[PDB]
């Protein structure tokens, strides 16, 4: 049975919601939050869990071979769940953090863990698992669509993005460890994920600011570009459920099971919140100003996450709207922590915390 | 646009050493300059006959060093890199464990980023809208069939197989192929990717396969054989994927990817066994004299893979297709290793490493 389990990344989007997800169903397991702490964290994220017997927090930066020895020396994790990663594109930082990142965590993992040379070369044992390495991933790896078809595990990668190649990197690799030195590993790959401690520059956080402030809703080109969207904590709930239930080496997708054209999405998002404010219907639809289209913008992103239902029955627990529906009662909930990050505060949180 | 500076990169290298023969004699305008660092995979005695030609220049650089490689592109103004620099002996010093990836995918993308810096890229390019005129600039990205991983008993490698990297060393370089389509995609940077099977021939380092056992015949020291020899390559001569990195260069549609085979598929017991048949027929010993050399041992996991590409793409759309089958090739290969004991001696003493500063001092 695992004792300690290093979650990476801990303190941004999915990370937090991970983190709570292996504290709450895991008492008897401490959850290690190892993260830098770049822009992206944000530690008033676990304001909740922060005093839990089973959570720790631990500042590291896994470019840092040092101090990543440091915590595994601490706590001789178990297993790692690996979401720590950079998406802005030091020219290079991206590609330290996501590639030299996972390989710096995989050759602890190689040195601290006792691996089996007989489990090489696909060889994994049916015989439940002591370690894992779960790696968790982008569908930005597959390329993008036409208007049919959809991403499969078996889609051949074809990132188009200096972040997505990135990303697909650290997912070869932590693959190629695996049957190089019969290192137990997960991969999934997920859609964009939206919810509660987004950021609010991103994009659904944003949408909802400028329909409240009045503001414009910029449309490029007919707003065609399409994506699924994936509840964020429907994805920390799959990870969990895979983490423990996955065979070894196993890939998944992991989606909302739709797909949303940007102009629909815009539209629910009018729609819920001049209801939600009583407002009349149609009232923030004036707001909706249609500009230049952006070259590519005319692709379509839609993962296929059936062979994760067919496999363990994991299901999003909301449609799109449903989920928009929490995540504006969340936003409109949470006031101080939106301004907290727009103001900068947020990361005096370790300083003063 | 008539291009005037191309970087080789890794050409004091085994593949690249022939890459940069090729565009030397063959664009006697155009200047090429072998960048490479000289690590112990490098032999500048490969370029021996060719260092004096007036449109070769040797730059010593580290392609993980962004000044070295910035002063490079000061120096030249290159239109054009041919990419072969690469680390693949994973686990070598534990003094530097990712060596492996900083030269292979931050040394990657050091380069790309050089280019995105030097050249004039047109916005109206990026998404894969490449127009259908000459290149006035090239990112020419070499890379390895393992990107594809490996093949049951049917099927070959296809331009369009889904990358399944199985060791840490393919994995870099499938990684530094996703940087490359990546910056295309998003910069409109010029690119081509071709993956090749296994590279022979001359100027190959002595304790790789085939010159370790041309060697072990010559001296009668046993031949390994893993389990039944079935482990399966398609072998490329290395002259052939030079030359079919030249004519790519110049002939492919911006953006593409071609896979480099020797349109072969051989078993090692088949490969063993036809060194010893034509060793045993140069030399002038009875056929058979050197089979007893063959050593049966124990089968070890992945030993019994097979890797081999169907090049169909590449020979339908530029005509390309070998200059020797492998039978051909081998016999090429054991005439230049005849003839170049020194060559061979200095390798395994160390003295080629000596080479830049006796040389160039
Ligand atoms: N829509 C999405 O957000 C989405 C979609 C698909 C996949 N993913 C993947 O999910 C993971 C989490 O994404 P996110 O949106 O939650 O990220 P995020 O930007 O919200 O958080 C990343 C976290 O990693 C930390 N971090 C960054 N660099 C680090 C380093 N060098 N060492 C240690 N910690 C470091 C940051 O401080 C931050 O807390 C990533 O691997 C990403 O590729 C995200
Ligand atoms: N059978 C094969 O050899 C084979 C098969 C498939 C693909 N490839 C690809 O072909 C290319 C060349 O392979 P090779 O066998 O000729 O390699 P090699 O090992 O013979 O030569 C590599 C060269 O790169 C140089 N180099 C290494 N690190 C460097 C760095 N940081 N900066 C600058 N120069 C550096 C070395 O000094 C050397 O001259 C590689 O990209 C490899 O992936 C080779
Ligand atoms: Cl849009
Ligand atoms: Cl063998
Ligand atoms: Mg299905």
């Amino acid at each position: 049975h695992m004792k300690n389990i290093i979650i990476t990344g801990g303190a941004g989007f999915i990370g937090s919601h991970v983190v709570r997800e292996f504290v709450i169903k895991n008492p008897e397991i401490t959850i290690i939050n190892l993260d830098a702490l770049t822009y992206a964290g944000n530690l008033e994220n676990l304001k909740d869990i922060e005093n839990f017997p089973n959570y720790v927090f631990e500042k590291a930066d896994i470019t840092k071979p040092e101090e990543l020895r440091k915590v595994f020396e601490k706590y001789n994790p178990d297993a790692v769940v690996h979401l720590a990663a950079e998406s802005h594109v030091d020219p290079n930082a991206f590609i330290n953090t996501n590639v030299i990142g996972t390989a710096n965590l995989l050759n602890l993992c190689r040195e601290f863990w006792t691996l089996n040379p007989e489990h090489t070369h696909g060889r994994f044992p049916n015989e439940p698992r002591t370690n894992l390495f779960y790696h968790v991933s982008t569908d930005e790896v597959y390329g993008s669509l036409g208007e049919t078809g959809f991403f499969l595990e078996t889609t051949a990668y074809d990132p188009q993005s200096p972040y997505s190649a990135s990303k697909a990197a650290s997912d070869h690799l932590v693959r190629a460890y695996g049957n190089t030195y019969g290192m137990p590993f997960i991969v999934s790959n997920c859609s964009n994920n939206y919810g509660p401690n987004h950021f609010p520059e991103k994009l659904i956080p944003l949408c909802i600011s400028n329909i409240l402030n009045e503001k414009p809703l910029p449309i490029y080109g007919d707003g065609k570009y399409t994506r699924d969207w994936l509840y964020v904590i429907d994805h920390a709930r799959a990870i969990h459920q895979i983490f423990n239930e996955a065979k070894t080496g196993e890939t998944y997708n992991i989606g909302g099971f739709n797909e949303w054209q940007n102009i629909d999405l815009v539209k629910e998002l009018i729609k819920q919140l001049d209801a939600k404010l009583g407002k009349p219907e149609g009232h923030s639809e004036k707001l909706i100003t249609f500009v230049k289209d952006r070259p590519g913008h005319d692709k379509r992103y839609a993962i296929d996450a059936t062979k994760l239902n067919k496999d363990l029955g994991w299901k999003p627990s909301v449609t799109f709207e449903e989920g928009l529906a929490k995540t504006i009662d969340w936003y409109l909930d949470n006031k101080e922590w939106l301004e907290n990050v727009t103001s900068g505060d947020y990361q005096k949180y370790y300083e003063n915390q």
